[PDB]
């Protein structure tokens, strides 16, 4: 929330991200690894919710894994936003670790909530009712 999003990173296709470009506009911060079965199961569902709510900024943060495995899973996915390779865990410390899949979804006001839970992927219904709530 507000100063939290103040860090650089680096996308997988090797471009320089500011995290404060998504100050003040509705967010989705989507914390994953390629090799997690939930992760792999929750992904089409960021690929058609994200597709489906353009004026929603989401962002993928992975570690644990090379890039090239990160950009297969996005490749596999349709992942079409902003996927940061956080290399050193960095970004996920700032957010407070601990595993995947979780997420942060961010009001234009700075506010958020996040759902970080380890037995089951959210569901597409979910994923859509959270983010039409920003």
């Amino acid at each position: 929330a507000d100063e939290r999003l103040q860090f650089t990173a680096t996308t997988l296709s090797g471009a320089p991200f500011d995290g404060a470009s998504l100050q003040g506009k509705p967010a989705v911060l989507w914390f994953w690894t390629p090799w997690c079965p939930f992760c792999n199961a929750e992904a089409p569902s960021l690929s058609q919710v994200a597709a489906a709510n353009p004026a929603v900024t989401f962002v993928g943060i992975a570690t644990r894994a090379d890039v090239g495995a990160m950009q297969s899973f996005v490749s596999k996915y349709n992942l079409n936003f902003t996927n940061l390779n956080d290399a050193d865990g960095v970004i996920w410390a700032r957010y407070n670790v601990p595993w995947q899949p979780a997420f942060v979804f961010y009001r234009a006001d700075g506010t958020s909530t996040f759902v970080n839970n380890p037995t089951a992927a959210m569901s597409q219904d979910e994923l859509s009712g959270r983010v039409a709530a920003l």
